[PDB]
């Protein structure tokens, strides 16, 4: 099982990579390859043995949730990796920025519990109390990421000078905190503002672009081939129901899109695709045209397919009406 | 002792109150009085007994630092109390806002370790790593505040509907997080921006004002009579120097303004009074003119005194 075939290693570079075919060790090997392949091990003097141990801690710090598990972690990092090639991001970003994008992608959901921020806050959990209701999950993911890096045996940054560490740390924090969907509209507005006259030499412009990139990868499941993308919806709804169930037997509010009685696989995706994914990737296409064909296309197909599924679903519902 | 006298109860409403005369149990009694006096106990159905246990928990959660200790906590709240009367804040703010201001003031520095954010961040402390370098101390103060309020025996908000709690919690977090001096100019800029045409109806305007109010009380030591204020400068430097020593000892960056070899009592206060205190109180005076005579005058006087103490210091150094 261990040892990636050259076929796999080449497939790893595209958004068509079948993320379900592999097990922890294989995905870990793939992640390891990405760091070597992108020139990060080289340019940052990353002890290659430390790189593997680090990946092991990361994996150990992910929970067995239906959706927010290590495989999701792998999907986001693999999609980021695909973006780097598709958009030749190495022509626009320094290696440090590439390191930040990949590492934040891998760490962005560390120790996720399976219940979102709205639950944390409403249920006044320890995390919501610790972070004063401000992106409790994302703040936690960052903290865990750096508690891991604080451990010598897992410190892939041990050979980077202090100034570079601070720059990397700051960049990662910004990107991980940017994955909080509550800030989606805000961040999209900020990006579309800079978008009027984007400037690659403008640090603030690049910061927003990196935020949009990790955001894109985080919710990119529907960009993948239908057979690869569809099973994720079930995983998502499983986790969502696990929460709405709890919020119900606790008297806490319940979100409709998480309601076991109102949400279907299709209605869970149609809106998300039309008003979240497509708009975001469209803006990104204004910067990278190749994105439209490789990523906006599968999104359009997915949207149409789900709208058809919804009609069959509505038909069955009509037959259940009394 | 813990039974405040009529004289004490009346003096407690002015910024001239001598905070050094009382012991913790007496200060606790004073704080307790403030909640009854302001109508917070009535209007929020605070169980009087719970109010006492809570204050005891707050007190227990402050550390014995030379500056950031329970007495600092008391000064800020006592100054906020003074302000409510001086500016007639109950005419401008709801009882919920008064509650937010008073409770935030009391909890704003909970469990402060005696070393600022720069130290937490540079030493990569547990707190800095937990808060991702974002106002680690203030975030912590706020977390402890609600960890205490989470305990049923200390929950002074136990009889407040959920919607009220949320509005209060959000308010306190905003105010406690606003006490990070790294954000001083930023907050002053936003406030002054609103001040171009202040609107008591505008919630965003009122949020900034509350932020400025708590900020004023937090660094209001020099507004107090010279005899009350003077001792604080020594507590301030003691704490500051404890940090710079440690930083030197651990090979960490040292901030000149906290450096034991460069800071004198006069240089510590002059700039602070002239560029932080006065400008901030000047803007507030625009909304509350009575503040000029009660808080600015003491400031101008302290400024002039410390400026003189400086010329004397320089002449003494020069003489050698
Ligand atoms: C605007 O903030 C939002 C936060 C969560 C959602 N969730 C959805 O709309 C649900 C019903 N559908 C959905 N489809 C996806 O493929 C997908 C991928 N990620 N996510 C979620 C984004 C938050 C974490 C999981 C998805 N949600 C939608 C919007
Ligand atoms: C602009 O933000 C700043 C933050 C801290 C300082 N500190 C100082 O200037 C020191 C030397 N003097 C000073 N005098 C005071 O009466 C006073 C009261 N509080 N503080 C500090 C405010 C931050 C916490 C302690 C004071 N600092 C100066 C400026
Ligand atoms: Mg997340
Ligand atoms: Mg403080
Ligand atoms: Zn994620
Ligand atoms: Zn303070």
């Amino acid at each position: 099982k261990y040892l990636l075939s050259p076929e796999t290693i080449e497939a790893l570079r595209k958004p068509t990579f079948d993320v379900w075919l592999w097990e922890p060790n294989e995905m870990l090997s793939c992640l390891e390859h990405m760091y070597h392949d992108l020139g990060l091990v080289r340019d940052f003097s990353i002890n290659p043995v430390t790189l593997r141990r680090w990946l092991f801690c990361v994996h150990d710090n992910y929970r067995n949730n239906p959706f927010h598990n290590f495989r999701h972690c792998f999907c986001v990092a693999q999609m980021m990796y695909s973006m780097v090639w598709l958009c030749s991001l190495q022509e626009k970003f320094s290696q440090t920025d590439i390191l930040i994008l990949m590492t934040a992608a891998i760490c962005h959901d560390l120790d996720h519990p399976g219940y979102n921020n709205t639950y944390q806050i409403n249920a006044r959990t320890e995390l919501a109390v610790r972070y004063n209701d401000i992106s409790p999950l994302e703040n936690h993911h960052c903290a865990v990421a750096f508690q891991i890096l604080a451990e010598p045996e897992c410190n892939i940054f041990s050979n980077i000078p202090p100034d570079g560490f601070k720059q990397i740390r700051q960049g990662m924090i910004t990107l991980i905190l940017a994955t909080d969907m509550a800030r989606h509209a805000e961040i999209m507005d900020s990006f579309k503002e800079k978008m009027e006259n984007f400037d690659y030499s403008n640090e603030e412009h690049m910061t927003l672009l990196k935020m949009i990139l990790i955001k894109c990868c985080d919710i990119s499941n529907e960009v993948r081939p239908m057979e690869v993308a569809e099973p994720w919806v079930d995983c998502l709804l499983e986790e969502y129901f696990m929460q709405s169930d709890r919020e119900k037997s606790e008297g806490l509010p319940v979100a409709p899109f998480m309601d076991r009685d109102k949400v279907t696989k299709a209605t869970a995706q149609i809106g998300f695709i039309k008003f979240v994914l497509i708009p975001m990737f469209e803006t990104v296409t204004k910067l990278f045209p190749m994105v439209e064909e490789i990523m906006l296309q599968p999104l359009w197909e997915s949207r149409d397919r789900y709208e058809e599924l919804k009609r069959i679903d509505d038909a069955m519902k009509e037959l259940q009406k009394k």
